């Protein structure tokens, strides 16, 4: 089963529409797979009638499913290249997981292949020297990590632990979030990371080691949302008080926040900013297994969604329209790299076909290095569907990373039932409504400050410790000595003593 719709251009296209022994297929994923697919083919369907985006040239399709396997997508990402080893594929939409991405981004670069991923968020694809035909509408997770810095030099809490779970995205967070603490004067109290299958008792362990040096109250988390629970709940039990500063692993997610609501409190969090797009939800939940004929994985989804069976005659009965509508996070994304092609190619017909909407001779066939570096990069528009307020746009930097605007969300106790607050984003610069956070907008005591060590006295020199350049002892300088600078004595001589004042 593969998807093809006929159009004079072709957009190639990869969702991961099923998870992954000999099988790398499992089960229908309704929401990465089938919804973003889905998003993508209703994307075409508005740009195809949309008389301002390619009114002559008609977007066809040929979507494939990764199977959520890098292998499994490199298999199926053949299709697309085969068509040059008689109708190419334009440009690729695709790869949910990173992984998958970097597969496919290796072997469309050997056929000047530009591809868009609207999920596919690691900081290693944003390598142009590995990925030079590689753009996407999601920003790399390291964008995080730089707003993460930004909070904590703004609250000036200087000594801070920080724990990352074992992975891509864990480590390369972290390590990232540490090079924006340097930049910023943040020294790391203690670096800790989190294995995969760690036990109830092992968590408990990592508390003990953040606790180690107790002087930093904020731990940074850069973990997975499996891990953040586990941890969260292994600091509940052990009853440790910690301001969390978090990636969008924990995000804004009632889930990560299970039982350890007043362990998890005034935890600050990060989450990639998303709305639901308009029209996409009536699109969908208006969709049946006789009419979706083209979606050739939708009546097995179906028999899937509501446990069904085609012979069982009780199929047809049921409607996406019964169950409440859940639009997944990355829909906006999926639908923004759809149009951030559908874009690239009016402008560079615009630009090579001038007396016709018809594709020209000039775009026949389309230079796919071209496409990527003179219109796919410097496309700018008023991003599709979006909200009746809002502006927003949709751009790529140099490496085709997507501009990156995240939410900042504090956890808050309602008068009781706990909740989440945004209380600012980060576009390019961190911006926070600290009324909206309850540890500060009162100034109900002070700020909860993690720092090693406090200012020394008048008469005291801070002498640093060999290791962390933000922790020093409060020594004293002897009686015949003054203060010159603020980590160094000085001998007055022999018949002088020093000014009450340390001078
Ligand atoms: N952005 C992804 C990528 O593959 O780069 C892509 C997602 C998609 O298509 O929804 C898949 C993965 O979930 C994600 C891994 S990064 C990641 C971010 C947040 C977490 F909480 C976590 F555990 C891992
Ligand atoms: C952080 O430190 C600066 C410089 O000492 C100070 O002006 C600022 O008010 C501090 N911010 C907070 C919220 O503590």
């Amino acid at each position: 089963k593969v998807l093809t719709l006929e159009g004079d251009l072709v957009l190639g296209g990869l969702f991961p529409v099923h998870q992954k022994p000999a099988e790398d297929c499992g089960p229908v994923n309704e929401h990465r797979g089938i919804q973003r697919l889905e998003a993508m083919l209703f994307a075409l369907d508005r740009i195809n009638r949309d008389p301002h985006l390619l009114p002559g040239v008609r977007l066809g399709a040929h979507i494939l499913d990764s199977c959520s396997k890098d292998t499994h997508a490199l298999e199926q990402a053949l299709d697309f290249v085969r068509a040059s080893l008689p109708t190419a594929i334009t440009g690729v939409i695709g790869g949910s997981y990173s992984d998958v991405s970097i597969q496919v981004a290796n072997l469309l670069r050997l056929f000047q292949i530009p591809q868009i991923s609207y999920a596919s968020t690691s900081a290693k694809l944003s390598d142009k020297s590995r990925y030079d035909y590689f753009a996407r509408t999601v920003p790399p997770d390291f964008f995080q990590a730089k707003a993460m810095a930004e909070i904590l030099r703004f609250f000036n809490w200087t000594y801070v632990s920080t724990v990352a779970s074992e992975g891509d995205y864990g480590e390369t967070g972290i390590e990232a979030f540490e090079l924006e603490a340097r930049a910023r004067n943040i020294c790391v109290a203690t670096s800790e990371k989190v294995g995969r299958a760690m036990s109830r008792a092992a968590f408990e362990g990592v508390v003990r080691a953040l606790l180690q040096k107790p002087s930093a109250r904020v731990a940074v988390l850069f973990t997975r949302s499996e891990d953040a629970r586990e941890l969260l709940a292994a600091s509940q039990r052990l009853n440790a008080s910690f301001t969390w500063v978090a990636s969008d692993g924990w995000g804004a997610l009632e889930s990560v926040v299970a039982g350890s609501e007043g362990a998890a409190e005034g935890a600050i969090t990060i989450e990639l900013a998303s709305y639901p797009i308009s029209d996409f939800a009536s699109y969908f939940q208006s969709l049946d297994p006789w009419n979706n004929s083209r979606n050739p994985w939708f009546r097995e989804f179906w028999e899937q969604r509501f446990r069904c069976s085609f012979r069982q005659r009780d199929c047809a009965a049921h409607s996406l329209r019964a169950v409440p509508f859940e639009q997944e996070s990355k829909i906006m994304f999926v639908v923004n790299a759809v149009y951030a092609m559908a874009h690239a190619l009016h402008n560079m017909h615009r630009a090579l076909c001038p007396n016709t909407t018809r594709l020209c001779d000039a775009m026949r066939p389309v230079n796919g290095r071209r496409l990527y570096k003179d219109f796919v990069l410097n496309v700018k528009f008023d991003a599709p569907f979006r909200p009746a307020d809002t502006h927003n746009e949709v751009r790529f930097d140099r490496f085709g990373d997507g501009i990156g605007r995240y939410n900042i969300f504090t956890y808050l106790r309602a008068g009781g039932r706990y909740r989440y607050q945004k209380v600012g984003y980060w576009a390019e610069g961190l911006t926070l409504d600290t009324s909206l956070i309850p540890w500060a907008s009162p100034s109900a005591g002070p700020l909860p400050a993690s720092r090693c060590s406090e200012p020394c006295l008048q008469n005291e020199v801070k002498s640093v410790q060999p290791g962390e350049v933000c922790c020093w002892l409060c020594i004293p300088c002897q009686p015949y000595e003054y203060r010159l600078d603020e980590f160094t004595c000085a001998d007055c001589g022999l018949g002088y003593w020093p000014n009450a004042s340390l001078t």
